[PDB]
């Protein structure tokens, strides 16, 4: 039984975060999105990804605490699997990987997000929706839904 | 009738800024530098800007606020012109670009600044400045004297 | 009178190209695509080249010799604009880039290419084209054309 | 039933790309070892695969031509793992994984190889081991008797 | 007589950090590190310096305010040698470097840190030390023992 | 007794390179080009580099063959000292630097060339020069002359 950890703040999930999952969870025997414990709340940012994965019906969302490694390891796997993204801070996603092969022997796989969702952040999408720009194509429906809420 | 914006906090400008300044106003039918909302106020911001620029007739000075996308539509544009130095986060300044040219259809031409002025930034301009470190080769004149006023 | 020049060996044109060209001809009042001296012989870049860029007026394709800021001073411009994919060597690009403006005084403007057209470079193109894998969404019909004729 | 494809040229296997083939082999219910038509010839290159993957009852070794999506797509499945070390040109490979993914849906996940072999590269070992140098912890045994007997 | 200045918080410091101690006090007469004014107090982190480097006799640790440039400088040397590691900013680091050679005309060298080492940050290793990770692989006895102090 | 080997091609040496050999000369008690076997001969270039730093009386040119950590070891230094520039291959000069401290225990520092002399490169330079463009402010007298004797 193989199985991928997607770790994140997803504060909100982006269509790029779910690009990502999609790949994984057509990968893998199971993939657990562990939201890392901002605007939205616990509850909302489950909520959101659950709403926007149910089309994935290997897919589970968790909250996790502490180290991802700790979480991987718990629910019985040895994979993190995470998106890159313009923007990505690389050098550092680098240096997380190899500091948690060395203290649990957990393999990080990056893959790329699809060119169209390439452009996307959590953040980026928060603060240009905070001053009036649309980024409605590049969220989920159900975060858009939520994010239209707020503004109003 | 062809128009380039030149966004930042400017806070205070430098002779890197100036030298992006110089070729967009050698290329674009006007240059508009958005001064966008530190240690010096915005009053301030806007005269070491207007004060160091007087050679370049075509060029012109505002406050901006939102979206840099929305003043560059507002004021009948649709380039942005942005600098390249050493220690600029590209990957950063690349995502925003994709995400403007997303929201608004707005382009971003980068242009890297001389050697000479290719490693000072307002931030580590104001940090050596406050610790005794000559940067007047680096920054305009009209800078360099409310730099020295503070300091004294 | 501003002018801008996109020099390249175009062997051939990609979508990637002709999305740079658009956003040059958009803010500069003459664009020249210089052809600079492989797959595709000179004058069926020249065609290929001309026939994808029917939409843009202002738009001229010449053959270039030499240093493009030879190329760039004689026709009376100074600006290169080159564009920006996934696989660029930008750190050369950016060497060339100071060269050409100590040499000659030439500015180049780098912008983003869309990230539909991010990954399709000429070399990878050709090589995939050869090796059986269909590339026509990211190449001119004019290309897919001539394209076609050769693998058949 | 998943797979997961590693391909390249193998001139010769190193124990980076060990590394790298045993942590897909941990994630992937096969992994297809594929040599891509250099130093060694294909058989070599083959029978130093093998001879050096012994402990990997899942992972199979075969030769491949043409686009490694093709070989992907008809050997049932639709990822690519590849190994990162210093040295790869990462923009190189970004690219060449969004084309690939565009023209056959085929996603490619990477994966830091250990430290400690994260300097060897094929063409630097059998550079340096030309010179005199010696590589030996640096690629399996097999390779490096058949390394040796080369250089006698 | 030749020294270099090896600046930096060291809170705490790493075994990183020691690779390059060693380094430098192999190539140069004297080395001063510069602490240079977080989880542990100055004290602490001078005491965890002159530890972890008995072994060095020609290295010297002191407190450092201001510029490095300007301790360099007052202590009689001009070279500043710096290590690099996984996630390094080292954009950043060059353009300091820059503008350090600038100001005071003092140089600044550069090394990588051994691979087993190069994942090792003082920042990371808090974090992860803090969430209950096992770095003592990655630091000096000296700064183990602290470290196994605060958390219980 | 202290030693730094600054190794190349140097076909021909540029400023780029005599400005680390500058900085290797004050730092280090003796420093040896090692002229690494073009445009130029190998008695032009050592010829060249010698005109070049009659001002360095710790420097010493020497023609060296094979691994540069084998002459360095056999002249008595553990000590490699790299210039970078823009356009610099820093990953694969890492990549280097790691299997040279693996293979023979030897250091390599990197030292920014000055931003003046930051694009150049002897590659360059000689493309340049061939085109006809002027690049004599980038090469030492003793180049410029020689460079002219061949274009002429
Ligand atoms: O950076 C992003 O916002 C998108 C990619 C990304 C980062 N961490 C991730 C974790 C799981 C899936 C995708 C990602
Ligand atoms: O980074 C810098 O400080 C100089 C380059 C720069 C950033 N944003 C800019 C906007 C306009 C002109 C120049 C710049
Ligand atoms: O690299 C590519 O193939 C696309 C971007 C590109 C390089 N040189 C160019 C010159 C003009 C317009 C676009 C480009
Ligand atoms: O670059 C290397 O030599 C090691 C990493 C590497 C490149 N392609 C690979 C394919 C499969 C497994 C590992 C790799
Ligand atoms: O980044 C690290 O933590 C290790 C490398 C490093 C940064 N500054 C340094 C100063 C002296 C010696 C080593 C270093
Ligand atoms: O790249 C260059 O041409 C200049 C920097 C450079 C590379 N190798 C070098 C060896 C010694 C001194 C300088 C250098």
């Amino acid at each position: 039984m193989t199985g991928a950890v997607c770790p994140g703040s997803f504060d909100p999930v982006t269509l790029g975060h779910v690009d990502i999952f999609e790949r994984a969870a057509a990968q893998f025997d199971e993939v657990v999105v562990a939201i890392l414990v901002g605007m939205f709340d616990l509850d909302e940012r489950i909520a959101m990804v659950k709403e926007s994965t149910t089309h994935l019906p290997n897919l589970r969302v968790q909250v996790g605490h502490g180290l991802v490694v700790d979480f991987v390891r718990s629910c019985g796997m040895t994979a993190i699997v995470k998106g890159l993204r313009t923007g990505t801070d690389f050098e550092y996603e680098l240096q997380m990987a190899q500091m948690n092969k060395h203290i649990a022997g957990v393999d990080t796989f990056f893959v790329a997000t699809a060119p169209r969702y390439s452009f996307v952040s959590s953040s980026l999408a928060k603060e240009v929706a905070m001053l009036g720009g649309d980024v409605s194509e590049l969220l989920p429906e159900p975060v858009n839904r939520r994010l239209r809420d707020r503004l109003n």
